[PDB]
């Protein structure tokens, strides 16, 4: 089909976008065969992109360049703005693990939502609006998707708008029309796109003059979701319950859940890996993955004993959020490990100690 590639433009660079396109191009006729680039022979590429990175063999396929710039500055009141592709995002997507690819439907569900409504496809004969839903348990980590999903989805459709912006609503809280015109007067921009989120919509109708001023938000959002180039990022974590009144108008709806041990050990997989990188883990060993771990029926030997341990710690790991799970290895570290290198086996140890007392305090809440 179409092979995606990511060029990360360094903050530094001055170059034109068409000059890095002809030069990521040349490149890839070189190598010729998902892999990421960091390092460049050409002086040309050295001094303007940071990496090149392919996202799902042969040359002769249709390959679309998507050149970037990540914006500093960081991060309107009482709101917090950037400007995308921003630099708090980045990577923030590939840190996101989901069983069932979420992620990319997501991607593809808001991609295809904004192509009908830049045709003007009808409302009334197929349906699609500017809303999108998240919900699901707490700690699944739906507000960094929201904002992965708008860095995504900026880059990604950077031939139609030439930046993105990110304003995110806290739940909890006239003023309300100061803060939708500076919205507004971003909106107004047409080489933007406009994401707004509202963590917690739920929040909303669960604390219920007061009244007024819920009800005066809705409103506001109903003007500004009138807009070619604004998109809207709800989340709540009441996901059986109905609710007022983003259910009606999401028409993307999608469920986030706590993750499988599958997942749970690619998690754990990117960090020992990031610990690795870091050589606070140290030698650095192979860790297989869990096909591979299947491919040799699990057996134990040296290549294996260890990936072994990892994935019986991801399964004793399953019913904790993704949110407790990446704090792990830290608690691991700080309670356990208490010295600035570890090997991974003596690391592995400091994680199964952390999955236990992380569960004797879960059976201390229910006590």
């Amino acid at each position: 089909p179409t092979v995606h590639v990511e060029v990360h433009q360094r903050g530094s660079s001055t170059a034109k976008k068409e000059d890095i396109n002809l030069s990521v191009r040349k490149l890839l006729n070189r190598h010729n065969i998902d892999y990421t680039w960091t390092e460049f022979d050409e002086p040309f590429l050295t001094r303007n992109v940071q990496s090149v990175s392919i996202i799902d063999d042969l040359s002769a396929c249709t390959v679309a360049l998507h050149i970037f710039q990540l914006n500093e500055d960081g991060p309107i009141i009482a709101a917090n703005h950037w400007v995308l592709p921003a630099a708090e995002f980045h990577g923030l997507w590939d840190s996101l693990v989901y069983d069932v690819e979420v992620k990319s439907h997501l991607l593809d569900y808001v991609m295809t939502t904004l192509l009908f409504s830049d045709k003007n496809v009808n409302s009334n004969l197929i349906t699609w609006n500017r809303v999108v839903l998240l919900h699901g348990p707490p700690g699944t980590g739906k507000t960094s998707l929201c904002k992965a999903l708008a860095q995504k989805l900026t880059i990604r459709l950077s031939s139609r708008y030439r930046y993105g912006q990110l304003i995110e609503i806290n739940s909890h809280s006239k003023l309300v029309t100061k803060m939708f015109q500076k919205i507004q007067d971003l909106i107004d921009d047409k080489d933007a796109l406009v994401f707004v989120l509202i963590d917690q919509v739920e929040s909303l109708t669960a604390a219920r003059d007061a009244i007024r001023v819920v009800n005066a938000v809705l409103t506001q959002i109903d003007q500004i979701k009138r807009h070619s180039n604004v998109v809207i990022l709800t989340t709540s974590n009441i996901t059986e319950k109905i609710d007022v009144a983003f259910v009606d108008r999401a028409d993307i709806k999608q469920y986030i859940g706590p993750p499988s041990a599958a997942a749970i050990f690619k998690i754990y997989l990117s960090c020992l890996e990031e610990l690795m990188k870091c050589q606070i883990i140290y030698p650095r060993q192979q860790l297989l993955t869990l096909r591979e771990l299947e491919m040799i029926g699990f057996i134990e030997n040296n290549v294996s004993k260890l990936s072994l341990l990892l994935n019986d710690i991801s399964r004793k790991s399953e019913g904790l959020s993704g949110r407790v799970l990446r704090k792990l290895p830290f608690l691991a570290h700080a309670l356990y490990v208490q010295a600035p290198t570890v090997t991974i086996e003596g690391f592995l140890q400091a994680l199964s100690l952390a999955v236990d007392k992380q569960f004797e305090e879960r059976k201390k809440l229910a006590a």
